[PDB]
């Protein structure tokens, strides 16, 4: 079983006011691998303030600070299950923030936690 | 919902030749609050060979790490889900080393990946 490492840009510009995306993908492939989690942390904040973003398979995301916050953040491509029918995906762990202020600006680090591999990050500075 | 924190000790000494523990435990109890892993990792080791031991509720321990390794590392109260009659329990994620060797020494972090909070973790040093 191969290990996997995330893939991130090193830097994303954004305009304020405007959307920005910041890509996060799992790489490579890698059969029988389980993502358990995908979060978003600001590794320079305040250690107990440092989750902005999370993401469960069966529950979907979650927001735990208000700033940037639920309104102002988003996945874009992961997929939760809701019924028989929908199976999750979180390989593809892309952030948009959106009505970007300055405050957004700095580090943010996107982390999978897998099984059996264990936990793995990437990091990208947003700059605007 | 409180936030949740992981409780370590700073520092642990362990005796060469023999097995020491690595208290972690995620507090305070937190209703709702779901464990979707946890992880230990050496964080001063190469970034691609930091995570040493996982825990998934359903699946288990793995080890993604030839040292310590399977045979030197123990979940010491971490708890799987083995069929309908049991549930896991992953709130201590106390960690035991065991033939203890010199390059066993150094830094260690517990880290739990957790919904909707996010991932938190502690860090202890293991002196040998
Ligand atoms: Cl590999
Ligand atoms: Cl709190
Ligand atoms: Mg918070
Ligand atoms: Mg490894």
């Amino acid at each position: 079983m191969q290990d996997v490492r995330v893939q991130v840009l090193p830097e994303v510009r954004g305009q304020l006011g405007g959307t920005v995306e910041l890509p996060c993908h799992l790489l490579p492939p890698v059969p029988g691998l389980y993502i358990s989690l995908v979060t978003w942390q600001r590794p320079d904040a305040p250690a107990n303030h440092q989750n902005v973003a999370a993401f469960h398979p069966k529950m979907g995301p979650s927001f735990p600070s208000p700033k940037p916050g639920s309104e102002r953040l988003s996945f874009v491509s992961a997929k939760q299950s809701t019924g028989q029918d929908t199976e999750a995906e979180l390989q593809d762990a892309t952030l948009a923030l959106h009505g970007l202020t300055v405050e957004d600006e700095g580090n943010y680090t996107c982390e999978f936690a897998t099984f059996p591999k264990g936990s793995v990050r990437g990091m990208t500075w947003l700059r605007v």
